[PDB]
């Protein structure tokens, strides 16, 4: 319950009323366990099987198609004759498709997995507590510990709950809290109060956080909070909440699915106004049962003409293809929808350590004393190449390599690094790369030697495995490490007492090798090493050294520096108390300064040009890290996020600072700041939300669990391939190769897909505007229906399907990565395109019904009932207006419809070749520029002549036509559409632009 790391240990105990020595009593554990509950994170329970099936059903797109398919039963029963058992295919097929959309859609909900579960993997099973009923410590279930009881932790343990350190038994406590800062560096705790209320995790040096593990030492503390009220418990709470929003495209489809509903609901009320021929014109005559199906039969037909149910099928297949495509470029997408959103990305938020950097400490600079004369001190600076722990680099003076051994000082520099170091390198045979063993800040020195190769020992022939410790192995031979004075906060340094090899009885030859914070170690040096000689430490030589240290640890090259010294004449081995660290400082006195090393977790090789590529595509890249501002800014200046001299004083905040800005100032800082450092997991998330409060599509790139809350928050979570499982689990996309450059490639691919997608969506829907105009006409006049929903489904699912989907392969425009991000506000159809389709809509809305009055009015090989009053009487419920009457059911012939249906099917093959572009006539847009588009159309008109000749088929769809001329008739009703369009473009391509 207690949320203070700012109180004394004595006050914290007082808080819970527990003794540091005894521990909680049974009664207290009864009440605390009561008031606070168990120490465990709640699991989010996954897919609700009744709520993944329901999501597919609740969208007017299926609601309307439902009532319709359902009304296709009310009107399915009313049919005299045996033609009622062979007239349920329509209501059948209809529903059957809504089932396919359900099945198909659902199957791709690939969040297969639990990030919350992945997180819980950080809560240990057991914990160690001290409670009143026993003197010995007890190992209980971690979920049984409560705020208030004394807990004990040590080397290897995984902190069971947020704890306030009360006492450190080891001379120091080394904790690894990357799980909350993304940094593996071990942090050194203490038990003093941290005064700042608003302190961040990176500040609570007197707290132990649930989920982190103890790198070194043993300690005693009091449990401050448990379960959901802990830092990792917060990450958990932020993940649970956040849900992904509908795609910019999905969105368009939504508003559309609403209007499309408002429209029809009015088109019907519009026919009830025109067709008041059953409310104020006729007589008694029954039409309240027969002519009553003229207000329902068109209801379930008007629906299938507005709802392009088949569009989903196209996108899904399109996206799925993109997936595998990107997967070849090394980006594994786990959710299709983000594939489209990835195209329109304006902001990429990114983690530093392990994402933009390799996360492998490296010694990149080092220097030794060169020359001394009073008041003049010159050094010998050096640079080291290599960004990995791999011994893959060479040292070099003035950008030109120089064998280290030819320099005496560097022989000692290298010796201290190898000897005063409790870590090691190691080639992982499986993964195929070297990895560190111990403190990464130390393994950096281990690798530094293998590179320095001071004794020239041959290592070129060695195995990749054994060359890992070659040069260091040698050095171990040269000197025997006796014992090592640990590191202590009071001296910020450590040491190793060593003795000359092959010397058994003598006194002389021994020496200690020291390392640590420059300031402190330097001050304890009375002599400086000059190659092999040794001269005293004067003010001029002091400041000189310091100067370079000061520059090296703050510039555009902020580096962690270590002073390296040696005590030539260490005290008598039997004159030291090796059990009292408080005495190590004096044993580390009268030292001889040797050199300085500069570390850094360097940028991945390709990040700089990747950042550039984003800049060109007008995408902003913001860095958000748990590491320190000093370091973040220096990485941004190398990565290219900041220019080398660019004033940054107002566009790079630390989490604390940022918490201090007003809400308004914050939202604003997000648009200008590009570097937020020393943040907590929530800060990352927060910044993303603000960035999203500008309608911007934001991406989050990370590899840590501290990156989880923002990954789940961005429109697109991108985890590293080498990242943590939880980060991966929370992302929509993974980088199989860890190269920040593949994000660039993925954005490209996504841009290209979004275009082509946009095409088949304005093509496959435009048709519906024609199908609806067609129906509305053939009902606002009274004419015989030329098209029935049954056919209106094949045409939209296959007939249009194949073409529409061929457009998805539209050749990606060249120079598509030099254009800014598509604005989310931008509707797919508005302006002149709204009219161009508003035009191509009316044309087909007519040319289909008119094809019907060609088999009746202008009828040659058919019922030439030239102006027989289709509008007036189609009824024929007395053959009186016709003398010689004995046949009126010709208004039901399968030919007047096989026209509109053939025209339609033929018009769409055109618009498909017309929609291969937006402002480019087919003369500049050759139809053969899309191989798959030609084949599709072939495949289309070849499916028409299938459901037109295959005996069973036309039985269900209605009867044939001979190419006589009737087909040629269908042509001069469609083909001109091409001309019409080709013109509408020139009207824009020139009158609007060019
Ligand atoms: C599917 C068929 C029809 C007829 C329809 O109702 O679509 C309108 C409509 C609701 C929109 C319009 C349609 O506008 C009309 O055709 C007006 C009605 C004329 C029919 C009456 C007989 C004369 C879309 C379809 O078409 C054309 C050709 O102008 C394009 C676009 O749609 C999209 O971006 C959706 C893509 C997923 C939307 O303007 C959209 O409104 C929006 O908010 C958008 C941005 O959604
Ligand atoms: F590795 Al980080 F913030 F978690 F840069
Ligand atoms: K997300
Ligand atoms: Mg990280």
């Amino acid at each position: 319950m207690e949320a203070a790391h700012s109180k004394s240990t004595e006050e914290c105990l007082a808080y819970f009323g527990v003794s540091e020595t005894t521990g909680l009593t049974p009664d207290q554990v009864k009440r605390h366990l009561e008031k606070y509950g168990h120490n465990e994170l709640p699991a989010e329970e996954g897919k609700s099987l009744w709520e993944l099936v329901i999501e597919q059903f609740e969208d007017l797109l299926v609601r309307i198609l439902l009532l319709a398919a359902c009304i296709s039963f009310v009107l399915a029963w009313f049919e005299e004759g045996e033609e009622t058992i062979t007239a349920f295919v329509e209501p059948f097929v209809i529903l059957l498709i809504l089932i396919a959309n359900a099945i198909v859609g659902v199957w791709q909900e690939r969040n297969a997995e639990n990030a919350i579960e992945a997180l819980k993997e950080y809560e240990p099973e057991m914990g160690k507590v001290y409670r009143a009923d026993r003197k010995s410590v007890q190992r209980i279930k971690a979920r049984d510990i409560v705020p208030g009881d004394i807990v004990e932790v040590a080397v290897g343990d995984k902190v069971p709950a947020d704890i306030r350190i009360l006492s450190i038994k080891s001379t120091t406590l080394r904790v690894d809290q990357s799980i909350l800062t993304g940094e593996s560096v071990s942090v050194i705790k203490h038990t003093e109060p941290v005064p700042d209320p608003r302190a961040v995790n990176q500040d609570k040096k007197n707290m132990l956080f649930s989920g982190t593990n103890i790198a070194a030492g043993k300690a005693l503390g009091i449990v401050a909070t448990t379960g959901v009220s802990t830092e990792i418990g917060k990450i958990r709470d932020q993940m649970a909440a956040t849900e992904q929003d509908k795609t910019p495209l999905q969105q368009k489809l939504d508003e559309f699915g609403e209007q499309l509903s408002k429209v029809i609901s009015l088109i019907c009320v519009a026919v009830w106004l025109i067709n008041i021929g059953h409310f104020n014109d006729p007589v008694h005559g029954g039409s309240w049962i027969r002519g009553a199906i003229y207000y329902f039969k068109i209801a379930v037909a008007l629906a299938v003409a507005a709802i392009p149910e088949g569009l989903p099928a196209v996108i899904t297949t399109c996206l799925a293809l993109g997936t595998r495509r990107m997967a070849k470029k090394n980006a594994i997408v786990r959710s299709l929808p983000s594939v489209e959103t990835l195209g329109c990305t304006s902001v990429i938020c990114s983690d530093k350590t392990g994402t933009l950097t390799t996360n492998q400490m490296s010694v990149c600079k080092m220097f030794i004393i060169d020359k001394v004369d009073g008041d003049f001190c010159s050094l010998n600076e050096f640079s080291i190449t290599g960004s990995t722990y791999a011994p893959e680099g060479e040292v070099l003076k003035n950008d030109k390599p120089i064998r280290s051994g030819q320099f005496d000082g560097l022989v000692e520099l290298a010796t201290i690094c190898a000897l005063c170091n409790d870590s090691s390198l190691d080639f992982n045979e499986t993964k195929g790369v070297y990895e560190k063993v111990g403190e990464a800040t130390e393994t950096a020195l281990t690798t530094l030697v293998e590179k320095m190769n001071v004794f020239n020992t041959e290592v070129r022939n060695l195995s990749k495995v054994e060359r890992a410790n070659a040069c260091n192995s040698v050095i171990r031979q040269l000197m025997k490490k006796e014992f090592t004075l640990e590191f202590s906060r009071d001296r910020k340094s450590m040491s190793v007492y060593c003795s000359p090899a092959k010397s058994s009885r003598a006194a002389v030859g021994n020496k200690m090798f020291v390392k640590g914070a420059p300031e402190g170690v330097i001050d304890r040096c009375n002599y400086v090493r000059v190659g092999t000689t040794r001269v005293p430490m004067t003010g001029p030589v002091k400041e000189k050294i310091l100067s370079v240290i000061k520059e090296w640890g703050t510039g555009r090259d902020t580096l962690r520096c270590l002073a390296l010294a040696t005590r030539d004449t260490p005290p008598k081995r039997e004159e030291m108390v090796l059990d009292d660290s408080s005495r190590f400082m004096e044993y580390e006195t009268d030292l001889t300064f040797v050199g300085v090393v500069g570390m850094l977790d360097p940028p991945r090789k390709e990040v700089m040009g990747s950042i550039q590529l984003c800049r060109d595509a007008g995408i902003r890249v913001i860095m958000i890290t748990g590491d320190n501002k000093g370091t973040a800014i220096a990485i941004c200046r190398r990565i290219g996020i900041f220019g080398e001299n660019e004033e940054v004083a107002d566009r790079a905040y630390t989490g604390r600072e940022f918490d201090d800005l007003p809400l308004a100032e914050q939202r604003e800082a997000c648009r200008r700041a590009c570097c937020f450092a020393r943040v907590e997991p929530s800060h990352k998330s927060k910044i993303v939300e603000y960035l999203q409060s500008y309608d911007e599509i934001t991406a989050m790139t990370g590899d840590g669990v501290n990156d989880a809350p923002a990954l789940k928050k961005a429109e697109i979570g991108i985890a590293m391939g080498s990242g943590t499982a939880v980060a991966k689990t929370a992302s929509e996309m993974v980088l199989a190769d860890d190269n920040f450059s593949t994000i660039v490639a993925a954005v490209e691919e996504g841009r290209a897909i979004y275009n082509n997608m946009k095409q088949f969506i304005r093509y496959l829907i435009s048709s519906n505007v024609g199908e609806v105009v067609c129906i509305f006409l053939t009902a606002a006049l009274g004419l015989p229906e030329a098209l029935i929903p049954v056919q209106l489904l094949w045409v939209n699912l296959v007939t249009d399907g194949l073409p529409a989907t061929a457009l998805g392969f539209n050749p990606p425009d060249l120079d598509i990565m030099d254009r800014p991000p598509r604005s989310p506000k931008e509707p797919l159809i508005s302006g002149w395109l709204f009219f161009r389709y508003m035009a191509i809509g009316g044309y087909v809305g007519a040319a289909t019904v008119g094809a019907a009055a060609w088999w009746f009015m202008y009828a040659e090989d058919g019922p030439g009932v030239t102006y027989h009053q289709l509008t007036h009487f189609m009824q024929c419920t007395e053959d009186h207006p016709h003398f010689e009457g004995l046949d009126c059911e010709i208004f039901e012939a399968p030919e007047p419809m096989t026209m509109a249906l053939s025209v339609l099917v033929t018009i769409e093959m055109c618009n498909a070749l017309n929609s291969l572009s937006e402002n480019q006539s087919l003369m500049r847009m050759p139809p053969w520029v899309n191989i798959w588009l030609l084949g599709s159309i072939c495949l289309s008109m070849s499916l028409h002549f299938l459901i037109l000749y295959v005996d069973p088929l036309p039985m269900i769809f209605k009867l044939k036509a001979l190419d006589l001329t009737q087909w040629l008739m269908v042509l001069k009703i469609s083909l001109p559409v091409i001309g019409l369009d080709e013109i509408l473009k020139f009207i824009a391509r020139n009158y609007l632009e060019g």
